[PDB]
């Protein structure tokens, strides 16, 4: 058993599987992550998920963890995870299995050129998608709506199997729900084959994504058409793991876009305030790009520019996620050192995690007063520009907003996320009267059973109703 | 980490952290267990609350694990599992704390002379709680606040002091126990009790409750509680707080199974037509000609040993019902490394490695119980009408087919007041009400498996029943 030694930070004992566990027993992350933090101070270490994980919590301190430190291993958890999550052998190059920098091939074909066509995709596949009152789960909806836009987007479409093309979707969406419901568990350590429907959900995802059945398929992301080409030219991994490098990137398109996507929907209708700000924004938008709206007609066409210049649907989006974000963000020991922070210097042993739990941040009432209230136009500055200025302690934050990460670990899909959920909204607004069954119902409150996994989804589900537009 | 070596059983990959864990991303205890049969026969070994834990699943190897075996510690990982969950220090003599024996006290305290005292108290408990229109409850949360407020003044008295203010002590208890309890399955496995604030203040109120200078001021306490006062007083270097905490190990013991046992037992009596009609008449014989006549508003029921435990439908019904609900782990630690022969063939076992049993695999099995997962309230009773006592596996005569008190040293010492206690229960619930079901076709509820491994699982969700005084 391992003991606090001096210059260490206080060791909290205790075993702690992940932290979602015990949910079901009254277990709530945050609080116990605050509890932590009035205990005994912003540096403490948990065992959680087998490791020693050192907590850094002062939002002035997250600076000297998200540098490019020389002691910091910022892959290492991530490709272990991985492997464990998706059941692949390692494709940390230094483990011979390949040569390729997945992380650049992640950069190369998620920015740049590459951002534009995958934008251009998502906008034309969610029209197609998208075009009498029906009452339906907000969250359901947004599930079955961006699955299947982002699904077609990343991997293209079968355009022999037309007819069979909503039963290959449902299926796939399906299993994904399935396989993703297991994730916390499944990155702890626990087996796969504890959870049999999800284990089963998993290998018929993966045997899709063979190159094979991939093959068959048109207009397929840069991104995917990429990681065929580097899975054959500079791997050893078999059929299958192939396909399983494939389904990592499924996952990652989807797991935080589908909440993110309900959290801004939901907050934008649920707030008269919001809802007003935004359909003007996105009216005076489509005006002066000249793009007509109708469910039979052309499609509506958006540069980058008119896209990226949307402040209040940043704004939605940015509060939406500020509430709802629980990522952890880890990185591994290279060797014993002492980290210096403004709390004090503490001592960290080989392959101990340093951790960020950003929500903390996020939540912080000094840094967003009334950080419980939504607030639409909260990254909205005097001149209804994007506002980037946020204190500490009256200093100047660098890190402010996390939700994807930073530094090194940062989601490359970041853009290519605001942009489809742009779009999302943009054209939610655009072909549908909403309402909520409940206009007064509670927000419900984040299932933290997937805490420390990225967007956090509600609870429970909330019911909302709509109808296509006429448009006079 | 550990690999699989040579004459080892299978070992699966996988970090356990208890057997009710994940159930809310769709984890079945029972069908795991069952599938690692299918995939690695009757021995595998899991990575199951920090340890490596060997699952024998035959039941004609059962008798193998429960004898009195060299190489078996019963009583470590126990000990070392009551002062995680309860925080206490080592009651094991051989760490210095005590010199008592706390099985022997268990025995001495809950059998013999001392069980006649406790269950004559526990029927004038029920009698004085359970004392004309239809109310509507939760069946569930009624077995719970009567058998628990029995159960706790029969084992810790009553303050007499102040009669008038009971009901607000014992509803304050009633909810920490609640409280302290849902969460026990994670302090089992080495969760920290503080990553749950309101299940933590609830378990220190429930200590602060049972300190010495608060039971002192109270009567009628059982022999049980008043020798282990004595010993903690006099065996013992135990500190106030710790000398309350092993009070509380025993309200959790006295309580914990015996409130969802009694739920079960009442529900498939009452659910079940010929049940209810076999235990009517059965009671209301051995009331009749024990002199006993039930009133109200009249004098206390008396009941012997004797009459009390020959009351085979009753039971049988009992049985049944835990046959049914129950899902302890029953575990021993390895000594030492060493060969284990079974029928299945022999295995090498490390030092400090567990050795576990899951019943209910057993209690389930169509082989040795046709209908498993039927409630037959004559499964226990013979061609006589008396206690059923020969069950098969494979033509082979079992020693071992009714185990949800345990067995061997690692066998229940309040399983015979347990069994008077729910036949008390039943006898008054009988005798005292009208008795029916809100929705008598609807459902049984499903076992809640996040207390997979701790004793008698709970439905899942109460079910409502409607009762009237006779
Ligand atoms: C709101 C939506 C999204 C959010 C909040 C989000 C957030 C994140 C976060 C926190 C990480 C982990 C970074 C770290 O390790 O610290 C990540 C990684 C990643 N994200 Fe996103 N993401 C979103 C959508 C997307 C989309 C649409 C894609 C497009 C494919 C994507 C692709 C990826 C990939 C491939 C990684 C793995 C990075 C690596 O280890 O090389 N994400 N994302
Ligand atoms: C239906 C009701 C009950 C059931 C099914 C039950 C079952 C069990 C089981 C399975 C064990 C662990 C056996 C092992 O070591 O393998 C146990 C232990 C124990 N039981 Fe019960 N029990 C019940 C009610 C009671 C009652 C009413 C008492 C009253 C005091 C009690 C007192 C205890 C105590 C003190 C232990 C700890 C044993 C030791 O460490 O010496 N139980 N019980």
């Amino acid at each position: 058993s391992r003991r606090r030694q001096t210059g260490e930070p206080p060791l909290e004992n205790g075993l702690i599987p992940y932290l979602g566990c015990a949910l079901q027993f009254g277990a709530n992350p945050l609080e116990f992550l605050r509890a932590n933090q009035r205990k005994h101070g912003h540096v403490f270490t948990c065992k959680l998920m087998g490791k020693y994980v050192h907590f850094i919590t002062n939002p002035l301190s997250y600076h000297k963890v998200l540098c490019h430190g020389k002691y910091f291993d910022w892959k290492k958890f991530h490709f272990a995870t991985s492997a464990k999550a998706f059941g692949h052998r390692s494709i940390d190059p230094m483990d011979g299995n390949t040569t390729e920098n997945i992380n650049d091939t992640f950069i190369k074909t998620l920015q740049g050129h590459a951002l534009n066509s995958l934008t251009e995709s998502m906008m034309e596949n969610l029209q197609r998608i998208m075009r009498a009152w029906v009452t339906e789960g907000m969250y359901s909806f947004c599930y079955r709506v961006m699955f299947e836009a982002g699904y077609l987007t990343i991997f293209g479409r079968d355009l022999t199997r037309r007819d069979t093309q909503k039963a290959h979707i449902l299926n796939n969406l399906d299993n994904f729900k399935q396989f993703d419901k297991v994730f916390p568990a499944l990155v702890a350590g626990l087996p796969i084959h504890m959870f049999r429907t999800a284990h089963n959900a998993r290998e018929k995802l993966a045997e899709s994504l063979r190159h094979e059945n991939l093959q068959k398929r048109e207009s397929i992301s840069e991104l995917i058409s990429l990681r065929m080409f580097l899975n054959d030219t500079l791997s050893t991994f078999d059929d299958l793991e192939k396909a399983k490098t494939h389904l990592v990137v499924l996952w990652a398109s989807q797991a935080n876009t589908i909440p993110a996507t309900f959290w801004s929907l939901f907050q934008m209708i649920r707030n008269p305030e919001a809802m007003k700000a935004a359909t003007e924004e996105v009216k005076r938008t489509l005006e002066n790009a000249g793009q007509k709206v109708s469910l039979e007609g052309n499609p509506i066409c958006l540069s980058q520019a008119e896209l990226n210049d949307l402040p209040v649907l940043d704004s939605i989006i940015k509060e939406s996620l500020r509430l709802s974000s629980a990522s952890l963000n880890i990185r591994t020991a290279k060797e014993d050192f002492t980290l210096h922070l403004e709390d004090g210097s503490y001592n960290i042993r080989k392959d101990d995690i340093i951790a960020l739990y950003p929500q903390l941040m996020h939540l912080d009432p000094e840094i967003y007063p009334d950080p419980l209230t939504f607030k639409y136009d909260r990254y909205l500055d005097e001149n209804g520009k994007t506002k980037t200025t946020f204190y500490c302690n009256g200093l100047k934050l660098k890190y402010y907003y996390m939700p994807f990460g930073s530094g090194a670990t940062i989601c490359p899909g970041r853009l290519f996320a605001i942009h489809e959920i742009k779009q999302f909204l943009i054209l939610m607004l655009s072909y549908f009267e909403l309402e909520l069954i409940e206009g007064q119902a509670k927000c419900p409150p984040l299932d933290q059973s997937r805490a420390g996994l990225g967007i956090l989804p509600p609870l429970n589900d909330i019911e909302f109703k709509y109808k296509f537009k006429h448009h006079h």
